[PDB]
DNA sequence: CGCTAAGTGGTT
DNA sequence: AACCACTTAGCG
């Protein structure tokens, strides 16, 4: 079964993007640490950093 | 559809 | 274990 498609918050999609602004790879402990912070699981983060990269790649052209 | 979350197969 | 490059696929 694949999992189900995470609906990400408005809350978690800011932070995520602003923690993305300020650094585009993050250490394991920040990736951990900012999951915590947006109740978010350690792959959900890690998963959105890498989606997050691809379309950073996509943009940047 | 537009955007993107998760899965695959391979590289680092 | 995390990333990469691409693929499959769900939801606003």
């Amino acid at each position: 079964p694949r999992k189900a498609r995470t609906a990400f918050s408005d809350h978690q999609l800011n932070q995520l993007e602003r923690s993305f602004e300020r650094q585009k790879y993050l250490s394991v402990q920040d990736r951990m640490d900012l999951a915590a912070a947006l109740n978010l699981t350690d792959t959900q983060v890690k998963t959105w950093y890498q989606n997050r990269r691809t379309k950073w790649k996509r943009q940047t052209a």
